[PDB]
């Protein structure tokens, strides 16, 4: 009966609304939610830092009520069974929050723990970024289904198999633009589908940039890692066969000039820097979700 | 008043570990009724080793005493190198209520408690785990009532700070103690001694053998704990041939009373020095023995707070 | 406008007076002030850690009911990966107040310059500023009024302690002078900074390599340790240029015989300082240590209030 999130899909598209509606209801009032009131714990492990995964959950599971034990890469699994590590896990907190490296990892852990597990951030996903992009596109846009999302660059890691999940559970139909090296996972992709056949979705993968920009309602592009990606910068040029009002995301951090330019970071379609802080209210919407079905 | 420190399981007189034992059960039922460090006020919990589950259990107490954590991994340098011991526990008795260290040697907590004018507090070193042993009491309670004339016995290195904290807080409690370990691996004479005179104050005993079959018959909770600490590692022996007949097994478990139940200090070489299936089995309270740290190391800060 | 706090000289005297009240304020009532209720975060950054400044910052944000989201070296040192803009940016969309040890006074300006919620240098190559309020705090406590007491610091005059003595204590309205040997003064910019603000104040610079006429009529006695761990290897003789200015009981016997001694911590016991020195009755070296909880707690209230 306990929930986990460890990859976008792991959310109905009914849930993955909840969680959103939750989202802007935390970043209007964000200290009303005290599901973690006491305080009780919540375990962020990383077997690889990411201090922006840090800020994000330590201050977020706090503003919860509660008290993040943050375990730094200086790992899980070394020590002990990791079915071991999960139940005395399960006696001290209420959630772990982990950042892994393979997905085997985490399905073994959410297969032993007795509280949720979530996936902070792994090589074949990034759920919470996505679920902070969605709250990001809804507050500047207003309905997420129908809308027209484009991915550029890698179309292998984790953004952009997040992207296609997440956002074909929201009704977005979304496109990945990459190099022929660099494309999605095929089972990754084939679940994209099917899921998009339930939200009038669609799925779409091409190496065409100009296409996949024109008429686009939100353009998204990650770091690259270099010749193969030099085609599909975010610069303004790509910006410009967009729809009006079309918006641009990068979860962060960028390297200007490479996959992004400054004209189109800084400029009036950029919604990066609001993007960075919905993860604080993301991933609060997320734990306060899980924690009340689990 | 003196201020009390807890840096070995005598430090607390039986009278004394009883009502700490009695205060972990309370704090279980209503985790959050004792706030003695709201403010918040701080408590240091410094490693020189580090250890995940000492952190996971201390970080989370303070808390839900009130206070808040200062943890320092052995990131930083190391205490008594870049300035006397002397010095910093003059300045974290400015910033902190307590004092919670993992430390090697015993003589460096001696040195810390001495000087330093709140409590010190053992979480682990090299010759104690008496935190640990709290929490074993707490759960031998919790599965089987009063204390007093329970026979106890542990397997495997007879000279590791389990082995030592067993003796120490389990006469203290009136169990009577066996420790079942191989020649050459035999409690500290000086732990041993102080055990058995703490166990004539409670009319528990002292038994050290080397035969596991009779240590372990008759036995109301068994214990045991990896054979070899990281330190001993390359210490060039053989650390497996010589426990192999202590291994906490199927066997070994059948020759106890019926109702025994079964402890060990975590991590776990499952294999080595227990099996799955004891690990695994309806006697196990390895879980609920992990969560009890949490527990009665909250009641040990809250008493010692009170008392200084 | 957002204010910052890089330098000792970012206050004002009448400033600098308001956070020293107010320090004294929060050591008699130190969870009286709960301006990061919530909690609201402040951030903690270390280019290179230091133990002693993150227990003093995370206590004190936790008792001015926040959160600290310390991030030690072992991350990506800012720059790395992203512009310090780019950082400046998102952090100020998380956090309340930025708290930063760093190397260079340009990494420093960098962030202030963009950043919208205050940035606080926590200890940095040139200047240790919180650590000069935490003198300043003890000082008056010992001692009352700061105005017109004469202080000396002996050793390194060209570290962050020499540099913000001078700018913190004249601002304060002392006396500052600085003892230490050839080739081992303070910063040219930072002396005339300090001798202009000293106008302003009545206090007065000077710096000299005569240890003797330093110590004499001293109200109070500084040191602090010869070599950072970034000097190590500068392939000097950092012991014998600096022996002549050793803080010992024939150089405290010169000064005022109610002088006080002062030391941020850790010392090398029998180099700069002596145990006789540290030890007895005119060392404010403890008090002057857990000061750094107060007065840091002072400055962070008294910045987020004007920001
Ligand atoms: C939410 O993430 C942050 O606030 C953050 C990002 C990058 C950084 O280098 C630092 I320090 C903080
Ligand atoms: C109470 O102890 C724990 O919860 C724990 C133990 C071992 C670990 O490796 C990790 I990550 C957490
Ligand atoms: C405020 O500074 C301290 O309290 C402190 C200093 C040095 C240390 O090694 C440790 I542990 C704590």
């Amino acid at each position: 009966v306990i929930r986990h999130f460890l990859r976008d899909d792991d959310l109905s598209p009914a849930e993955q609304a909840e969680v959103l509606e939750l989202a802007a209801e935390l970043k209007k009032d964000p200290v009303s939610r005290r599901p973690l009131q006491g305080p009780r714990g919540v375990a962020v492990i990383f077997d690889k830092n990411s201090t922006r995964t840090r800020f994000s959950f330590e201050l977020g599971i706090a503003q919860l009520g509660g008290h993040a034990v943050v375990v730094d890469s200086g790992q899980l699994g070394r020590d002990e069974t990791l079915q071991d590590t999960a139940k005395v896990l399960s006696r001290y907190v209420d959630a772990i929050v982990w950042r892994t490296f393979g997905q085997e990892r985490l399905d073994a852990m959410a297969s032993v723990a007795t509280v949720p597990v979530i996936n902070a951030l792994s090589d074949e996903f990034h759920p919470c970024q996505v679920l902070a992009d969605l709250q990001t596109i809804a507050e500047r846009k207003g309905a997420l289904r129908g809308l027209r999302l484009s991915y550029f660059g890698d179309g292998a890691n984790n953004m952009a198999h997040s992207l296609l999940l997440g956002g074909v559970t929201a009704g977005i139909h979304v496109t990945v633009a990459a190099p022929e090296g660099f494309l999605p996972d095929p089972s990754v992709r084939a679940a994209a589908e099917r899921r998009a056949q339930d939200t009038g979705a669609s799925v779409t993968v091409t190496a065409d940039a100009h296409a996949a920009a024109a008429g686009a309602d939100v353009l998204v592009t990650d770091t690259w890692t270099v010749k193969p990606f030099r085609p599909f910068q975010l610069n303004s040029r790509l910006l410009a066969l967009a729809d009006s009002d079309a918006i641009v995301l990068h979860c962060l951090p960028a390297h200007r000039g490479d996959e992004i330019t400054d004209a189109v970071m800084d400029g009036p379609a950029s919604a990066v820097w609001d993007e960075a802080e919905n993860r604080l209210h993301a991933q609060k919407a997320l734990l306060v979700w899980l924690l009340e079905r689990s």
